[PDB]
């Protein structure tokens, strides 16, 4: 169980959530099974877990500047 996960089962499918989150099916498998995403992604991911698991990202690593 992890956010990407709940947010899987959340909007129904990895195509939805995908499709959503603005990445591809494959994309989703790697989060998932990583057990977190990259910075800037699970504030979306924590809409779909609000109340059922609490989601965290990575902090910026390159970002910009």
């Amino acid at each position: 169980m992890n956010a990407i996960d709940i947010a899987i089962n959340k909007l129904g499918s990895v195509s939805a959530l995908a499709a959503a989150l603005g990445v591809n099916q494959s994309a989703i498998s790697q989060w998932r099974a990583r057990g977190r995403v990259p910075a800037g992604r699970c504030i979306d991911i924590e809409l779909y877990t609000d109340g059922r698991v609490e989601c965290r990202e990575l902090r910026p690593d390159v970002f910009g500047a």
